[PDB]
C-alpha cells in the first residue's frame, strides 16, 4: 500500500538506489531491514549531499536534491523503481545522475534502463566484471574495481597455502557466476583443481542449501571451500552448514566480506573463515553524523523507524501488534555501531557525480554559479564524458593525500583493484573480523595472526597422505591427485616420490631416510 | 496524446509509424497512410478475427494498446514506457507487435527485454536484430538485410554495373544495410564511385549536396539506395529540383510505395526497387474499404487520415475550407493493400498461437486464463513462440507455396524478395514485378523499362575502341585506360597487343594476323 522513498528538491537531483530492505521471502517483495549495507549506505548519501550543499567550493549556487529508492535486494524490483527516474525526463523530479546499485544484478539491469535515456550512473559496490563493458553499460561507472582482480587475490591465497583441492559455491547471477568463473581460470593457471562446483540460485529454500552442504561433505579432502556469493545467499549457506554442524574453512568474496550479520547464530561453523573486502578506510566525519541520528531528528528517512525497532528490538507506536516499548535514551554509538566497510565508496560516488556536474557548470555557465539556461537540459552523454575524466582528492573526509586518495576512473569506468584479507576470530569471547593481509598487485599477509578452524592451518589436497614406513607419492595424469605405492622392504625413500634399491650389503633404515650396512 | 486502448483477458501492445517524423520542433507530422494507418488497421483486423475464432484462444479475448511511433526511435521508446509501467488505468502487456523502422524496433527491444516482454516486428529488417545476445525477446516475420544486400549486389553484378554510387540513411537500417551491400559488392568486383549518407534532422541542402556529389561521378549512372522511406522521398525530391537523373536501385525502405515518387515521377522513372516477397490478404481489403469516419471511432487517427487522403475537412480540422462529401469511400480506385500487411497479420497471429499453446499447456481444464497464467512467464513465452509453426492466418490461399509462419533460431523470417521496376506505360506511374530473389537472382529482363529507353551503363571507364585499343588496368580492378596499338600489332586478347611479326600484319578485325604480299 505504501511504497516509501526519499524526495528532496534541488536545482539538480541525484537518484539513489540502496538495498534498504532484504529480499522478500516467497510472495512478499521486501523483507527485513538491511542495517549496515542498507540504512548506513543510505544515510551516507544523505550525509554526502548535506556536506556538498554546505561546500562553497563545490557546486556553490547549485543545491543538490535526491530521489532515493529501495531496491529490496532484487534486480527486478530495482528495475521497476528506476522507471521513476526516466519518467522524470518527460511531482516527478528530473534526474541528473543515479548513485547506486549494491548488488551487481541490480546495477546491471538498472544500467540497461538508464543508458536508454542517457542517465549517468555510479555504483559504490557492484564489482561484476561484466560492468566494465562500455558497449553494453556505456553510462555506467563505479568507485570500485571489477572482480577480475578479486578472483586473483582469492586464487593467490589458495596457491599460497598450497590448497590444491577445493570446492566452490557461487550464487546464480552476474556476481557469483562471472566471479567464480574468473576464480576457476585463475585456479587452473596456479595448478588448483576443483573438487565440486556448486551453485545456489534465485528463490532458493533451506533444502537447496542443505543439498549443497551434503555435496560439499561428499568431498572430504576438499576442506577449503571458495565462495563467491551474494550477502543473503552466504547467510543461507552458513545457516545450512550450522544445522548439520558441518565445518569447512571458508574463503569468501566481498559478498560475505566482513559482515557480522552473516555469521550471527552460526559463529562456530564460520570460525576461522577467510574473507575479502575492498580496501577502504572509514570516513570519520560520517561516524559523527550517523551516531547523532535518532527517530526524533531523522524524519526524512522513512525507513529509519523500522531500522530503529529492529536494531534495538523495539516498538513505539509505529510498529506491528507487539510488545516492549523502547527506551527514549537509546542511541547509535561506539558500543553498537561500526562503520560499514564500503561507506567510503558511497561518499566518493556521490562526490564524483557532484564534481562532474560542477566542472560542467563551470564550463557551460561562465558568468554565474547558478544553473544557467545552457544547463537547463543536461546532455547526459557529455556529462558521462566529463565524468570519466574526473580526478579529485577524496571528499575532505580522507586524511593525507599521499596514500593515493584520488578518485578517478579507468577507461572502462572502474576503480582501483585493492583488497584486504580478513579472518573471522573470537579470541575475546566475541566474534569479529581481523585484517590478516591485503592484495594490491601481489598478495601479502602475516600468517602468524591468522586463527584457523580447528587450531591448525588447513590441508586441502585431493588424495590421502602416504604412509611413512614405506609409501611413495605417485602423480598420475593431473597435478592434484596421487597414489601411494608401498615400497619393497629393501628400498628406501630417496625422496617423497621415489623408491630406490639400497643396493647389495645395505638395507633401509626403519626411517627409510637412508641405507645401513647389513651384518652377518 | 492519442492511443488505442481496448481491454481484454490478455493485451498486446502495438507500434506503428502512424505519423511521419515531425519537422524541426514538432515531434509528429503528416499521416503515413499506407505504412501507418493500413498496418494499424491490419492489427485491429487480426485481433477482431482472432476474437471471433473458436479454435484460437477461445475464451481468452485479446485487447490492445496501440501507440504511434511518429517514425522516431526516441519517440517510440518513450511511448513504450507505457507498456512496462503496466507490469507494476495501465494495461498489462503480454507481448508487443511492432516497430516498422529498425531503429525504433531496436530501441524498443532494448527496453522490452528488461521486463521480459516478447516483441514481434512485421517489417524491421536490420541484421542487428538477429543478435539474440542483445535482442533476446525480439522476433520478426521478415528476414534480415543480410539477404537483401546480396539480392541488390547480384542485380548489379548481373547487368555488369561495376561502377556505382551509394547513399545510405544514418541509422541501424541504412548503415548496416549499406555496409552489407559494400561487402557483397567487393566480392563481385563492383566498385563504389562515392559513398554518400544522409542523417537525422536533415534539410533540403543536405540532400541537394548529395545530388551534387553524385553528379560529380558521371560514369556512375547507377545509384544504390539503402534509405528510410522518408529519406528516400527527400532524395528523389532533391534530384527532381536540379532535374538530375540516375537509375536507382533501392531497398524496401523505398519499396513499392508510390508516395515516394509522387511529384518527381520522371526523375525516378526506370528505378529498380526491392520489397519483401508477399501476397495480399484478401479479407483485409474488405475490412479496410468498409471503414469510414462514421463507423471507425476506435481509431483516433482515422479522421486526420480521412482528411488528408481526400483533402477534406468536416468540423474536426484546422481553420480551413472545402467540407467533404459524405459519399467518399476507400475503394478499388484509390486504395491498394500495402505491401507488408501480410507480415502484420502473421505477427499478431504468431503471438496469438503462442499464447494459445501456452494456455492449453498451463490451463488444461478450461479455455480461460487460469491462475497459473495470471502472471505470464515472458521468457518461457518467447521460447514457446520461437518454436511456433502454423499455417498463415486463414487469409492465405493454398498451403503448398510454403505459407507457414515460423522463426529461425535467431527469430527471423525467410529471405524472399521481389524486384520491382517503376514504369509509366499507361500514362500513370506504377511498380511492375520484374523478378525475384530466393537464393539466386531471377528476373525477365525483357519486361524492364529503363531510364532513357536503354539498359544503363555504369562502369568506371569508357570502353576501348576496337580497331586498335587494348584494355589496361592501373592500380584498381574497376578503372582502366585504352592504349591504341601499333598498326602492325593485333589484340591477342582484350588487354594485350602483340607484334604480328615480320611478313605479317593484323587482320581488319585485329583478332589475328595475315601474310603480307609483294
Ligand atoms: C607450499 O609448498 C611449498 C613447496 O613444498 C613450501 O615451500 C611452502 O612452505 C608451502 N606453503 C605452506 C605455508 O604450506
Ligand atoms: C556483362 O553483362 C551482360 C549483360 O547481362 C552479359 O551479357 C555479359 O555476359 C556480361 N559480361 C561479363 C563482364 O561477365
Ligand atoms: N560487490 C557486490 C556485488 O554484488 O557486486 C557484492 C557485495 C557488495 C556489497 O553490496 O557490499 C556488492
Ligand atoms: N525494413 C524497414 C526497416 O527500417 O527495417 C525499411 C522499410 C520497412 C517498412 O517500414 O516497410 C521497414
Amino acid at each position: 500500500f505504501m511504497r516509501r522513498e526519499i524526495k528532496i528538491e534541488g536545482d539538480l537531483v541525484l537518484g539513489g538506489l540502496f538495498p534498504i530492505n532484504e529480499k522478500g521471502t516467497g510472495t512478499e517483495e521486501c523483507g527485513r531491514i538491511n542495517e549496515d549495507r542498507g540504512i548506513q549506505r543510505l544515510e551516507a548519501m544523505l550525509f554526502a549531499i548535506d556536506e556538498i550543499n554546505k561546500d562553497n567550493y563545490l557546486l556553490p549556487g547549485v543545491k543538490l536534491g535526491v530521489h532515493i529508492l529501495d531496491t529490496c535486494s532484487r534486480d527486478t524490483y530495482a528495475l521497476e523503481q528506476s522507471l521513476e527516474f526516466v519518467r522524470a525526463s518527460l511531482i516527478p523530479l528530473l534526474i541528473a545522475g543515479v548513485i547506486g546499485g549494491s548488488y551487481s544484478s541490480v546495477s546491471i539491469q538498472v544500467a540497461n534502463l538508464l543508458r536508454l535515456f542517457q542517465i549517468p550512473q555510479i555504483s559504490y559496490a557492484s564489482t561484476s566484471a561484466k560492468l566494465s563493458d562500455k558497449s553494453r553499460y556505456d553510462y555506467f561507472a563505479r568507485t570500485v574495481p571489477p572482480d577480475f582482480y578479486q578472483a586473483k587475490a582469492m586464487a593467490e591465497i589458495l596457491r599460497f597455502f598450497n590448497w590444491t583441492y577445493v570446492s566452490t559455491v557461487a550464487s546464480e547471477g552476474d556476481y557469483g557466476e562471472t566471479g567464480i568463473e574468473a576464480f576457476e581460470q585463475e585456479a587452473r593457471l596456479r595448478n588448483i583443481c576443483i573438487a565440486t562446483a556448486e551453485k545456489v540460485g534465485r528463490s532458493n529454500i533451506r533444502k537447496s542449501y542443505d543439498s549443497v552442504i551434503r555435496e560439499l561433505l561428499q568431498k572430504p579432502n576438499a576442506r577449503v571451500v571458495v565462495l563467491f556469493m551474494r550477502s543473503d545467499d552466504s547467510r543461507e549457506l552458513i545457516a545450512a552448514a550450522n544445522r548439520v554442524n558441518a565445518s569447512f574453512t571458508w574463503v569468501a568474496s566481498d559478498g560475505w566480506g566482513a559482515q557480522e550479520s552473516i555469521v550471527k547464530g552460526s559463529e562456530h561453523v564460520a570460525y576461522g573463515a577467510i574473507t575479502l573486502e575492498l580496501a577502504s578506510h572509514p570516513v570519520r566525519q560520517f561516524d559523527r553524523y550517523f551516531q547523532s541520528l535518532n527517530p526524533y531528528n531523522n524524519h526524512r528517512n522513512p525507513w529509519f523507524r523500522d531500522f530503529w525497532e529492529q536494531k534495538f528490538q523495539c516498538s513505539l507506536q509505529n510498529k506491528r501488534n507487539h510488545r516492549q516499548v523502547c527506551d527514549k535514551h537509546l542511541a547509535i554509538d561506539s558500543s553498537n555501531y561500526e562503520q560499514e566497510s564500503k561507506i567510503m565508496f558511497v561518499v566518493n560516488a556521490v562526490y564524483a557525480m557532484a564534481h562532474a556536474l560542477h566542472k560542467m557548470q563551470r564550463t557551460l555557465c561562465p558568468q554565474t554559479t547558478k544553473l544557467c539556461d545552457a544547463m537547463k537540459i543536461l546532455d547526459g552523454k557529455k556529462l558521462y564524458k566529463e565524468y570519466l575524466l574526473k580526478i579529485q582528492f577524496t571528499a575532505p573526509f580522507n586524511p593525507n593525500k599521499g596514500a593515493d586518495s584520488i578518485v578517478k576512473f579507468d577507461t572502462f569506468g572502474d576503480g582501483m583493484g585493492r583488497y584486504n584479507v580478513f579472518n573471522l576470530q573470537q579470541t575475546g569471547g566475541k566474534y569479529s573480523y581481523l585484517k590478516v593481509g591485503h592484495w594490491a598487485e601481489t598478495l601479502s599477509l602475516d600468517v602468524d595472526s591468522i586463527h584457523w578452524s580447528r587450531n591448525s592451518v588447513p590441508t586441502s589436497q585431493c588424495s590421502d597422505p602416504c604412509a611413512p614406513n614405506e609409501m611413495k607419492n605417485m602423480q598420475p595424469g593431473d597435478v592434484c591427485c596421487w597414489i601411494c605405492i608401498p615400497c619393497e622392504p629393501y628400498e628406501y625413500l630417496v625422496d617423497e616420490f621415489t623408491c630406490m634399491d639400497c643396493g647389495p650389503g645395505q638395507w633401509p633404515t626403519a626411517d627409510l631416510s637412508g641405507c645401513y650396512n647389513l651384518p652377518e
